C-alpha cells in the first residue's frame, strides 16, 4: 500500500530517552521509516522551546492534504542546520524512537510509504 494507517502515540519532550534517529538526514528518514513500519515510533508537538532538546538532523511529519476516517494525511520532511528535505504542508510534530515512554495522546495518520 502506498499509504498506512498508524496511531503514533504523542510524547512529553521531556519523557523521550532517544531523541532523535542518527546522524544524516538519509538515515533520520530511514530510521523513521523502519519505526513508523515497526510500530516504534512517537510523535512530539512543536512548541516553543521543543526542538532545541531533540537532537538533529530532525523528521517531521507535515500534513499533505486537506482526512479517510479520521486520520491526517502526513509525509516526512528532515532537517539539518536550517535546511529541508521535502516540501510539505503544516507540521504536525517531529518523530522519534518510541522506547516505552507513556503518551499524553495519540495523532491518528495516513503515512504516505
Amino acid at each position: 500500500k502506498t499509504h498506512v494507517q498508524l496511531s503514533l502515540p504523542v510524547l512529553q519532550v521531556r519523557d523521550v530517552l532517544v531523541r532523535g534517529f542518527g546522524d544524516s538526514v538519509e538515515e533520520v528518514l530511514s530510521e523513521a521509516r523502519q519505526h513508523l513500519k515497526d510500530g516504534t515510533c512517537g510523535l512530539v508537538e512543536v512548541e516553543k522551546g521543543v526542538l532545541p532538546q531533540l537532537e538533529q538532523p530532525y523528521v517531521f511529519i507535515k500534513r499533505s492534504d486537506a482526512a479517510p476516517h479520521g486520520h491526517v494525511m502526513v509525509e516526512l520532511v528532515a532537517e539539518l542546520e536550517g535546511i529541508q528535505y521535502g516540501r510539505s504542508g503544516e507540521t504536525l510534530g517531529v518523530l522519534v524512537p518510541h522506547v516505552g515512554e507513556i503518551p499524553v495522546a495519540y495523532r491518528k495518520v495516513l503515512l504516505r510509504k
